[PDB]
């Protein structure tokens, strides 16, 4: 997350991180057996840490379980990321606390101008932000018209733009596969985008609220 603040600990208590050796992607707890993630991020095999703050040091809220499937969106494209979306079941429920807690899906699509939250581990860019520690920002949706203008014929209907065409504040690598969140619902994946919080070039995230049925015929499994 590039200019930032510091979430407070466990205030996104839907966030988890994908790790293998080292985390390398973000992903969201949407009931007690499953984590949405972006496709792009797939493995056979994960562990999902949940009830994270800072990454590198055991804080007692941790929660580390084995992915038991992971299953990427049946229409993903590794040639242009499009439905870049994907599920994770747990091998064993996560316990859910004050530190660890699912998101609701989305129950409705939010339209551009919408508020929302996008957190993460990933690049910061900055030489004082604590990069262990999770980090929060505050980006709305902007217009198809908009995030279209940024990546001409590159944004498929599974796509939306957020944050801000001046620069500046955005998500980064690290943050893939993690959270957008908005009024209390999850409605993007951290997917990609030229850079980092360069001018022009927004960040792009799967659109979650196409993809409910998907999603909720999936975790019947
Ligand atoms: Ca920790």
């Amino acid at each position: 997350i590039v200019g930032g603040y510091e979430c407070k600990a466990y205030s996104q208590p839907h966030q988890v991180s994908l790790n293998s050796g080292y985390h390398f992607c973000g992903g969201s707890l949407v009931n007690e057996n499953w984590v949405v993630s972006a496709a792009h991020c797939y493995k056979t095999r994960v562990e999902v840490r949940l009830g994270e703050h800072n990454i590198k040091v055991t804080e007692g809220s941790e929660q580390f379980i084995s992915s038991s499937r992971v299953i990427r969106h049946p229409n993903y494209s590794s040639y242009n990321i499009d439905n870049d979306i994907m599920l994770i079941k747990l091998s064993k429920p996560a316990t859910l606390n004050t530190y660890v807690q699912p998101v609701a899906l989305p129950s409705s699509c939010a339209p551009a101008g919408t508020m929302c939250t996008v957190s993460g581990w990933g690049n910061t860019m900055s030489s004082t932000a604590d990069k262990n520690k999770l980090q929060c920002l505050n980006i709305p949706i902007l217009s198809y018209s908009d995030c279209n203008n940024s990546y001409p014929g590159m944004i498929t209907n599974a796509m939306f733009c957020a944050g801000y065409l001046e620069g500046g504040k955005d998500s980064c690598q690290g943050d893939s596969g993690g959270p957008v969140v908005c009024n209390g619902e999850l409605q993007g994946v951290v997917s990609w985008g030229y850079g980092c919080a360069e001018p022009g070039n927004p960040g792009v995230y799967a659109k979650v609220c196409i993809f409910n049925n998907w999603l909720t015929s999936t975790m019947a499994t």
